[PDB]
């Protein structure tokens, strides 16, 4: 009773324009079977939300990529947070929640906002820039490694490592093979910086190690928790901020509404996360036979959740293909939902808000003025190059 589809959601053709295929995935049924990779798929909001919020049935400890850790060796030691179920997940989650807490945002906000304002003013002196390399990448590179407390040496490995991280959740296609092959130098750099002596006191990494005193994590758990932030904390925000600028460039009416009320910056970024869904997909693995939308899925099956499709499902969203900075976005699954919901969401929103605030106060127009190039990744959606001309307000 389950429709079988041949759509490859990790193919370059799909990445290049996923929306027609996502509708076919939604409209085929609440649950589909993807013959290309032998996994189940859910693409509607209701089922994606249900799977995310049913962690005892749809577990994370067998991996959140295609690979089943019960069957294949993980490419690196399993994540203590992303690839753990409760109760093992709980205390590492609590540490990260405290390290990336509301109280912590107060300590970094002035620096993050200052860097965003300075970057936009710098770009306005150049006129014609690449909104990826010069903005979406440059700005997070200017604040997040420092907030982590990383040394200067080796930071050139951060974006390559993240590309590997997010390609590795995918199937064994060319993107994944090429990423994992000869990835040892990227892994070695990151694993070295996770050690306590290499992390600046006061930064996120040192604060993680400081929590080993409390009994919430052991000293040998702290480097892997630092690793989780170096895996997820940079490339996500690159594609989130790039998504927002791409939206503002394509919807000039919405840039003008943002200009008229810069306090819409935070929601304008949140809507960009829904609209583009920089993190497109994650998997779960069934721990038991389970009925889901009329489908009876066996134990030990991989289930692919299309977060971006859920965020564009007209069953849930009015006018889902419209970028609307005053939309009530609560309930979107671009940061996940439930026990694994993005623990770094305050850092992501802070970066996005202060950058969009700077644009709102300083920029009158954003015009695409060069060839746009898409960046292909098994998990991340975003652009490789976005040439724009910025007109000062
Ligand atoms: C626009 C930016 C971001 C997006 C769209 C995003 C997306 C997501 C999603 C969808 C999940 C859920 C994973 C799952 O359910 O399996 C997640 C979890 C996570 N994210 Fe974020 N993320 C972003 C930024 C960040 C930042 C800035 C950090 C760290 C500074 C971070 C660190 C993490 C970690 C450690 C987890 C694992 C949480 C857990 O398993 O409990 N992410 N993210
Ligand atoms: C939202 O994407 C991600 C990606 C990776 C991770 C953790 C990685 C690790 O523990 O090494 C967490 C979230
Ligand atoms: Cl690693």
């Amino acid at each position: 009773t389950i429709p079988h589809l041949a759509i490859d959601p990790f193919s370059l053709d799909f990445f290049d324009d996923p929306y027609p295929d996502q509708q076919t995935l939604r409209d085929a049924g609440p649950v589909v079977y993807l013959d290309k990779w032998n996994v189940y798929g859910v693409a509607r909001y209701a089922e994606v939300h249900a799977v995310l919020n049913d962690p005892t049935t749809f577990c994370s400890s067998r991996g959140v990529g295609l690979s089943d850790f019960k069957k294949e060796k993980p490419w690196r030691p399993p994540s203590l947070i992303l690839e753990a179920d409760p109760p093992a997940h709980t205390r590492p989650r609590a540490v990260l929640s405290k390290v990336l807490s509301p109280a912590t945002m107060k300590t970094i906000r002035d620096g993050f906002a200052a860097a965003a304002d300075a970057k936009v003013d710098e770009l306005l002196q150049r006129g014609c820039i690449d909104a990826i390399a010069d903005l979406a990448e440059a700005y997070p590179l200017s604040v997040f490694p420092d907030a982590m407390g990383l040394k200067q040496e080796g930071r050139e490995h951060l974006l390559p490592y993240a590309g590997l991280v997010f390609n590795a959740f995918g199937p064994p296609n060319e993107l994944r093979q090429t990423a994992i092959e000869r990835s040892a130098p990227h892994q070695a750099y990151v694993n070295e910086q996770c050690q306590r002596p290499n992390l600046a006191p006061g930064g996120f990494g040192a604060c993680i190690h400081a929590f080993t005193d409390t009994g919430e994590i052991t000293p040998d758990e702290a480097p892997l928790l630092v690793r989780s932030l170096l895996s997820a904390g940079l490339d996500t925000t690159v594609n989130g901020i790039g998504a927002a600028v791409y939206c503002l460039a394509r919807f000039p009416g919405e840039l003008q509404r943002l200009r008229s009320d810069p306090t819409l910056a935070r929601n304008a970024f949140e809507e960009a996360v829904r609209f583009e869904s920089p993190v497109q997909t994650f998997f779960r693995t069934t721990t038991r036979e389970v009925e889901l939308g009329g489908a009876v899925i066996g134990e030990g099956e991989k289930v692919l959740m299309f977060l971006g499709s859920a965020n564009r499902d007209p069953r849930r969203w009015s006018d889902p293909d419209l970028y609307d900075i005053t939309r009530k976005t609560s309930g979107h699954v671009g940061f996940g939902s439930g026990v694994h919901m993005c623990v770094g969401q305050l850092v992501a929103r802070l970066e996005g808000e202060v950058m969009l605030s700077a644009l709102a106060r300083k920029v009158a127009a954003i015009d695409i003025d060069g060839p746009v190039k898409r960046r292909f990744n098994n998990t991340l959606r975003g652009l490789e190059s976005l040439p724009v001309k910025l007109t000062p307000a």
